[PDB]
């Protein structure tokens, strides 16, 4: 799941 500073 894409979230905060993360996209996986």
């Amino acid at each position: 799941d894409c979230f905060w500073k993360y996209c996986v």
